[PDB]
């Protein structure tokens, strides 16, 4: 039972040359890595090397146009970088951005490979820029390429095309990119918990609502758990995992679990407004470890309180290493809004999933 870990300082090169205090900071991965040292968790892990993703691998989820455009930004002057970045929804670009996105995906490919070949049982991927907002043909929300989505395809490419991989997205934002890429796919189960606020919360789309359950043969394999009007926390997420995520995931019976692990739902996050605790993320992690024979890859997405995400993700690694879950705070009754959300998803997925009725 050994846990993998991948981190590369080079992914800090991605930076905003106008707003040096833009929340998607280079130090995000630095602080998480550092926190692993202080808790002596790093030594307990097998260090998995990072690498560049190939354009061939990028093409698993992304158009030729999108790849070439981002590839070109590498040799651009700042005025053009400003220009190009402005064409997207919430995107800043530097000359090192393309390489960093490649390193994020490549790092997660090696981690998945290590898990699927049995070298490690599970792994954590401390990477940036994030990925779940990135679409097939466009960049969005600090994301250039959809790392978790690409990792699912790579995983299938080195085993079999029908390898059942589950993607659990507990980043506070909806992974619009990930949902769309697999919306017609029954081999990749996408489960997302996110702040919705009737579509007022980023990325401001109604695709994130519970009624969007997938298309074609992918009907029922897209699960949206939206939160409305309320500071959701550990009780609401534990309830959603108990009633929805885990029973659906068990029925799906994944062979690989990918976690789009953003920590912007964490308490203290400048953007999230939620209050999930580090203890909360640990229990979520531990819960997911009971699936796919423990084959779990935890991939960093969002999260912008340097202290919050450092503590939160370290707690997840501690769980993968086999340590015992810390006790949760005394569990408040669910916020009335949560029960509404949970029941709607229940109703919307009860036909496709036997364990829900
Ligand atoms: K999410
Ligand atoms: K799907
Ligand atoms: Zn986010």
């Amino acid at each position: 039972p050994i846990t993998g870990l991948v981190y590369d300082q080079r992914m800090m090169l991605h930076h905003n040359m106008w707003d040096s205090h833009h929340p998607e900071l280079p130090q995000r991965i630095s602080r998480i890595f550092s926190r692993h040292e202080e808790l002596r968790l790093l030594s307990r892990c097998h260090r998995i090397p990072a690498r560049l993703a190939t354009e061939e691998e990028l093409a698993l989820c992304h158009s030729s146009k999108h790849i070439s455009i981002i590839k070109s930004s590498e040799h651009m002057k700042p005025r053009d970088l400003n220009r190009l970045g402005d064409e997207y929804n919430s995107i800043f670009i530097s000359n090192e951005s393309y390489t960093c996105a490649l390193l994020a995906a490549g790092s997660c490919f090696n981690s998945a490979q290590a898990i699927l070949t049995g070298q490690v049982r599970n792994a954590v991927a401390i990477v940036r820029p994030p990925g779940h907002h990135a679409e097939k043909d466009t960049a969005c929300g600090f994301c250039f390429f959809n790392t978790a989505a690409l990792t699912a395809r790579y995983a299938q490419s080195i085993t079999r095309e029908s390898l059942r991989v589950l993607i659990v997205d507990w980043d506070v934002h909806h992974g619009n990119g990930t949902q769309h890429i697999f919306e017609e796919d029954d081999s990749v189960l996408y489960i997302s918990l996110h702040r919705y606020e009737d579509g007022a919360f980023f990325p401001n789309s109604e695709d994130a609502n519970y009624d969007k359950v997938g298309l074609g043969k992918g009907r029922g394999y897209n699960v949206n758990i939206p939160w409305n009007g309320g500071k959701m926390g550990d009780p609401e997420y534990m309830a959603a995992f108990h009633h929805l995520v885990m029973p659906i995931a068990r029925e799906f019976a994944p062979e690989l679990v990918l976690v789009s692990a953003g920590f912007d739902a964490a308490r203290g996050d400048p953007l999230g407004g939620f209050q999930v605790t580090p203890e909360g993320y640990a229990h979520l992690t531990h819960q997911l470890m009971s699936l796919a024979a423990g084959r779990v890859l935890i991939i960093l997405e969002g999260g912008y309180n340097l202290t919050s995400i450092s503590e939160s993700m370290s707690m997840c690694t501690s769980m993968l290493l086999g340590d015992s879950p810390p006790s949760l705070d005394h569990l408040t009754p669910l916020k009335t809004s949560a029960t509404v959300s949970i029941n709607n998803v229940l109703r919307a997925h009860a036909p496709f999933w036997s364990s829900l009725r």
